[PDB]
């Protein structure tokens, strides 16, 4: 049942606020600062930087997406999703997890063997750090012109204790032993242009100086340069606190990571507090270079950050996302087809209801803007500055329509 | 769909093969130029961590309802009101009675049947034309207390294209409304009236001006610390990043006249997908009050989600002062009232948000649950599950 909070008000709670204390077991949860650590960052700059360029995108729909699904992608559905990501303009695509999943392996073999990989596309494959998984991962990419090997291990306070029952050095040695193995294997398969990504998985549960240490040591092995750089990918595996703190944490890593101009700083935010998009946009302003997510926000649990929202959030403020969202219906249809999961009615940009006005006063206001833009134009209306109340973008700019209803 | 084939940007790294799309970005301008740059010096919100629940106002019966494909029946409206009351909300916007007969009908019914608990204050939306204000007051006849929420659009775009009207002229709309509100209140003693003013399209409005109109509306209403006014600053359209919203909110809280007779309330829509962030950063900015909906119903992309805001407090150890202990029940009732599903991936309530499919995550949660072993009272320490699903009446599902 649902029962009205009737506990005392807080000390200092103003008289005009009649809310009462719930019976929820708040004692079981700690503020982020105590669960992990306080914010390290001094003199942040991200609040003063407006994004004026698109980042490097990496679409993880085929891995992080696929793995969160109720109904796994068939070989047909993965090809279909690969082709969409390719046609949209994406250049780095995590095509799966071939050491752990025989159908992923099957998938990678297939796109390489059939010459499905375009010349400007770099496939990305996920692996854990154990040696024979790294080997399997290299065998799966055999024949590939280029590939990102993404190796990872969990570094969080919580996971060092209850999963690995291990200390800092040992947890770092896993990553570094993982980098050695990667370097060994890449020399065993010349031809392929091998590139690396390292994630301290559960980063947002990891102490920053410790995240920096592990990354730097991974860096030492790999020996990236400004022409052949490494990716350090900082996931909010669980989105653990507000977006500003994630950004602060990104700004700290970007200032502080060793060999910074040989590093591609990548964001990988999940949406557990509903703020994955904000985490990304602020973390990009904080100095990241790259963002991993999924079309329409598919991905474990609450999902990966939404590639469509981020892309169009740039477009609608005058920045070219470098991805084609001209026909958002088509993107959505393929997405829903691949994942077997609807895009919500109220999803930003693609949801069924997002260019709908039911309010009489909003329909009238939309009519005033649309009628006004005609005047100024009589150049060509479809080319003028968009100026319509309640319609952030011209719906025809993403192939949709405004409906008064 | 057409692969972007334009050139790279000047100075684009060689490791980024991305090409310019053919999308008409020249039609859109940065927020700084579309409205105004950031007015806020020495912001403080980035260093403040929320340590108490805001005053919640649910707008499901008004901003939510008007967004629906299928309008709430009288029964579904009662259901929603009851859910809101039962969860512990204390201010509920019940409709737009002056311009909607079924709204008007709903208001009469909750008042006449005694469906409002004494700690609950109903809210009614009205525009500024004087016959609409009169009608709003008539709808509330017999209520022991009510918030009359009047509003008018204040944005640069709306001043120009809708009102064909200047600053001064648009503020007199608000202040003439405030004056009418004071006349009407005097005409109906026996209800304790309180006021809310929103410069509608606030995020498309210069700040100096939004403060001007608010201060002016406030001077007429003459609020006090005991009888304070609500100034509600909506992101009618979520127009930029949530930091800038938070900034704008901080500047208004810092600079609004008679600040301790004010309840600064937030009203974020979700057009950029950052409503929850706008609210949270806006609250740290020193707002006092948030309007939203359960599960983020509302115009277009929705109001900010009251469920997400609430449980985001709980899961970091702040009592939201709202019972979310049966999220399935809250969800069932919302889906029924709205005729519109909570997404599978909606925070806290979605079908899949406590599912681990991948084996490593499954192993890891089992390490966590096993280490943990009264367990239900210990600190929740499990990888990949932000909360114990049972604290919201759900279960963890290994599949
Ligand atoms: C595999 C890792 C990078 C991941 O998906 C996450 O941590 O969110
Ligand atoms: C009525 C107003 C306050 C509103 O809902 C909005 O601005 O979104
Ligand atoms: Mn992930
Ligand atoms: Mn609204």
């Amino acid at each position: 049942t649902i029962v009205k909070p009737a506990g005392p008000p807080r000390v200092g709670q103003p008289s005009w606020n009649p809310q009462r204390a719930s019976s929820m077991p708040v004692n079981r949860y700690r503020p982020f600062a105590e669960e992990v650590e306080p914010i390290r960052l001094r003199n942040r700059t991200w609040p003063d930087r407006v994004i004026d360029r698109a980042p490097l995108w990496c679409a993880v729909d085929l891995r992080d997406g696929n793995q969160a699904l109720i109904d796994p992608m068939s070989p047909a559905r993965k090809r279909r999703m690969f082709d969409l990501l390719v046609r949209m303009g994406y250049k780095e695509i995590e095509v799966g997890f071939p050491s752990a999943s025989q159908t992923d392996f099957d998938f990678v073999r297939e796109i390489i063997e059939q010459g499905a990989i375009p010349d400007d596309v770099t496939i990305q494959v996920l692996t854990q750090c154990r040696p024979e998984l790294i080997e399997r991962t290299f065998q799966a990419c055999s024949g590939a012109p280029r590939a990102i090997v993404h190796f990872y291990n969990s570094t969080s306070i919580l996971q060092r204790r209850v999963v690995f029952r291990a200390n800092r050095a040992e947890v770092q040695a896993i990553a570094t032993d993982g980098a050695r193995k990667c370097v060994e294997q890449a020399a065993k398969y010349p031809g392929t242009q091998w590139r690396f990504e390292y994630s301290p998985e559960s980063y947002t549960g990891t102490e920053l100086e410790y995240a920096k240490q592990v990354c730097d040591a991974v860096g030492e092995v790999i020996a990236p340069t400004p022409e052949r750089p490494i990716i350090f990918n900082l996931p909010a595996t669980v989105e653990m606190t507000t977006p500003n703190v994630y950004a602060d944490s990104i700004e700290w890593m970007s200032r502080n990571l060793a060999n910074r101009e040989s590093v591609i700083l990548s964001l990988h935010p999940h949406n557990d507090r509903g703020t994955a998009v904000a985490a990304a946009e602020l973390g990009f302003a904080a100095g990241a270079d790259r963002i991993e997510g999924c079309l329409f926000g598919n991905g474990e649990r609450t999902g990966n950050v939404c590639l469509v929202t981020l892309g169009l959030n740039l477009f609608s403020r005058g920045v070219d996302p470098q991805i084609d969202f001209s026909n958002i219906d088509e993107i959505r249809r393929t997405v829903e087809y691949c994942n077997q999961l609807p895009v919500h009615e109220r999803h930003p940009y693609g949801g069924d209801l997002v260019y709908t006005a039911f309010s009489g006063s909003h329909q009238d206001a939309i009519n005033k803007g649309l009628d006004a833009m005609k005047l100024d134009a009589d150049c060509d209306v479809d080319d003028m500055l968009w100026q319509v109340p309640y319609l952030p973008i011209d719906p025809r700019d993403v192939g949709r329509t405004y409906e008064a209803v």
